[PDB]
């Protein structure tokens, strides 16, 4: 029905996703890197608490070492958060560079194929009319289905990717809460004798 | 006994200097690592702010329902970053700065040990010089009397100093224990508060992202 409008609609949708998913990808990747750098410093904190504990009196040494044990455990969970974020948030967003490329390549091929084939006067005009009618019908069916699928998949994927980010963070914060709730007690039960 | 007071003065001096050096080394290391931890937490907060901005920028381009859901998620995530910033500031105030104060506490302890040791060095010179004088004129009634006066005074000063050292050691250690418990209790409480707020924000954000395809 409207080739200029369907074409523009598809190019605008794929280009918008390309730009914004690509930007989300690199910021998520940076967020993951910063999370790992925080985990490095927490690891140094584990090592120093144990090194100081080693020099101290029994009750204080024990309480600090027990706290270091919990805090070290938390940093294994942080490392697992780091790895799940890269696997389930960053990598799927990076995959959209390829999806967008395939969508553009299919649009170009769609219009090139119908063009290649196209390349008395009344009979010639009738054959070209018939061909144009067939191609208009097939191309507009195809463009419509490509647009509708792209948009449905983009929504599914956005929901998945942000739902995974949120799930991964909730699980880490949930573990952190229960570790810190435990660690509080053994710092508090360091007997001042 | 004088033998015991002089021995206990020397043992307490060594005990205090060893403890002061230990606290200095390890509290100073904790100080700079906690400070680095706070900095990395702020750097993560920076990256999260940029994500807020890009989620909003992408939402601005989108269809009604999807725009609404993404901007709602960005608001929640931005509020989380305000809590992270408050975590950063409280860690600095209640964990890093109390550890940093120990550089001053340690400096004051060392200055006092140095002051005591220079006084003891001056007194020891005086005492050995007086004994050299006595050996060179041992029947001098006035040197005999100076020596008797110096014996009593040094004995009294040894007792007062070891009494001083004992209270200084006991205060430093009692305070060190109180402070380390306070500092680690604050760190845990501050994090536990952030993690609880984060869990509560994400639980809301999760439920709302799921209605995005509606």
């Amino acid at each position: 029905e409207n080739r200029n409008a369907q074409t523009k609609q598809l190019q605008t949708a794929v280009s918008n996703v390309e730009k914004h998913f690509g930007e989300l990808c690199q910021i998520f990747a940076a967020y993951v890197r910063k999370t790992a750098r925080l985990r490095d410093k927490a690891d140094l904190l584990v090592n120093e608490i144990n090194a100081y504990a080693a020099t101290e009196t029994p009750h204080l040494k024990l309480g600090l070492m027990n706290f270091a044990d919990e805090f070290a455990k938390l940093q294994d969970y942080r490392q697992a958060e780091v790895e799940r974020l890269e696997a389930k948030v960053v990598e799927p967003l990076k995959t959209y560079g390829t999806i967008v490329k395939m969508k553009r390549d299919d649009l170009k091929a769609t219009l090139t194929a119908r063009n290649r084939e196209a390349k008395h006067v009344i009979s010639q005009a009738e054959t070209e009319l018939q061909r144009a009618a067939m191609d208009a019908s097939r191309t507009s069916r195809h463009l419509e289905e490509t647009i509708n699928n792209f948009e449905r998949q983009k929504m599914k994927d956005i929901k998945t990717i942000f739902s995974e980010f949120i799930t991964i963070e909730m699980l880490f914060h949930g573990k952190a809460l229960e570790v810190y709730t435990a660690a509080y007690q053994n710092i508090q039960n360091i007997d001042e004798d």
